[PDB]
């Protein structure tokens, strides 16, 4: 029995999810049909770990996340959920890179359709892919998510300014 907590973002309700403390689950869940919520055990205690990762990834202060996912769906899926992981904080791939990475030259249009099944939002990274046109897909709102997400990682200032001296 999944036990789910939804909590606060810049970029809306998070509602995270999964058995204990590993994650099956992270989106922003509020205005679309989401069926399965119903079938979950409200918890505002579990996952704190991740919450805490969430809340200085939005900080700009979280680069890399340590969290348990169980990533579930077709085989197809996880090789791309896999390889979203690859890539570092603030940078992009396309989704024919993506396709190369996984070893199936072509499937750019098969990436795409994978990365909107992502059901691990911000720790697997859908955001940071991109076609070659440079237009950002997702589902209405979830398009200004993408940008929001993207334009974060961009601005985050050096951590080190010591390197200056």
């Amino acid at each position: 029995m999944v036990h789910y907590r939804t909590i606060d973002s810049p970029i809306g309700p998070l509602t995270l999810a999964g058995h204990g403390s590993v994650l099956t689950n992270l989106r922003m869940l509020e205005q679309t049909y989401e069926p399965s919520r119903t079938h979950w055990t409200p918890d505002p205690g579990a996952f704190s770990g991740a919450v805490d990762q969430l809340n200085a990834y939005f900080a700009g202060e979280l680069t890399e996340f340590d969290v348990e996912l169980d990533l579930r769906g077709t085989d197809f899926q996880q090789r791309v959920w896999k390889a979203l992981l690859t890539i570092p904080y603030g940078e992009t791939r396309s989704y024919g890179e993506i396709a190369d990475q996984i070893g199936a030259p072509g499937a750019a249009r098969a990436v795409g359709l994978a990365n909107g099944h992502n059901p691990i939002a911000i720790i697997v990274p859908c955001h940071r892919v991109i076609g070659a046109s440079g237009k950002l897909t997702g589902f209405g709102g979830g398009i200004n998510r993408k940008r929001a997400l993207l334009e974060l990682e961009k601005s985050r200032a050096p951590a080190d300014l010591t390197l200056f001296d």
